[PDB]
This record gives structure tokens, sequence and C-alpha cells, in this order.
């Protein structure tokens, strides 16, 4: 199937650009990533930073994820990061998104060989 991996990087890598340039970036950018295809995914997080800088995550500060888990990881420094979320009046299949630009730390949970990211937990 698709890995997990593959996934976080499908739902939330966006290296392309340092940062979301307009109001349209999660409408284009849900699309282009399946998230609207069946439905409106209803909030995600994009990071615009290396692949190398987000993988790297996975060897900085180990945290609890939300789930209990203890291999998640947050980023020492903040990161250029999209916050994605669904308007009220957002109605499938003409979903609508508020786009949210900020620099924060990111937690991630890690694993696999490589040790990389497969879930993205919060950012701070
Ligand atoms: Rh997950
Ligand atoms: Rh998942």
């Amino acid at each position: 199937k698709e890995t997990a991996a593959a996934k976080f990087e499908r739902q939330h890598m966006d290296s392309s650009t340092s940062a979301a340039s307009s109001s349209n970036y999660c409408n284009q950018m849900m699309k282009s990533r399946n998230l609207t295809k069946d439905r409106c995914k209803p909030v995600n997080t994009f990071v615009h930073e290396s692949l190398a800088d987000v993988q790297a995550v996975c060897s900085q500060k180990n945290v609890a994820c939300k789930n209990g888990q203890t291999n998640c990881y947050q980023s020492y420094s903040t990161m250029s990061i999209t916050d994605c979320r669904e308007t009220g009046s957002s109605k499938y299949p003409n979903c609508a998104y508020k786009t949210t630009q900020a620099n924060k730390h990111i937690i991630v949970a890690c694993e696999g060989n490589p040790y990389v990211p497969v879930h993205f937990d919060a950012s701070v």
C-alpha cells in the first residue's frame, strides 16, 4: 500500500516554498494531496522545511505522543508551517479552508528504518 512514512509526506510535507504566499494555499494544496477526494479532510498542517530538516526531528526532543506512545519528538527549532482548517460553511465537494501561516515547533511520531516521521501529533 502507501507506507506510513509516504502518507506523512503526502499529508504534511511542502518543501516547495518557505511559506504559503496566498489565502488560496489550503484550498489548492488540500486538493493536490487527495485530502478533498471523498470528503473534506477538516484539519491538516503542512511543514515548509526540507525533508532532511523534518526527518532530523526524530533525533531531537523525545516526548509522549497524544496516544501515550513514547516515539514522539518535538523540533528544537520553530518551523515554517501552514494550518489548514475547513470553514464552518464549507460543503463537500466545494471544500473551503482558512490558511494560517506560523513559525511553531512540530511534534511528530517516528518509526521504521530509516527512522522517519509517520504521524503529525501537534504544533506548539
Ligand atoms: Rh496518524
Ligand atoms: Rh495515520
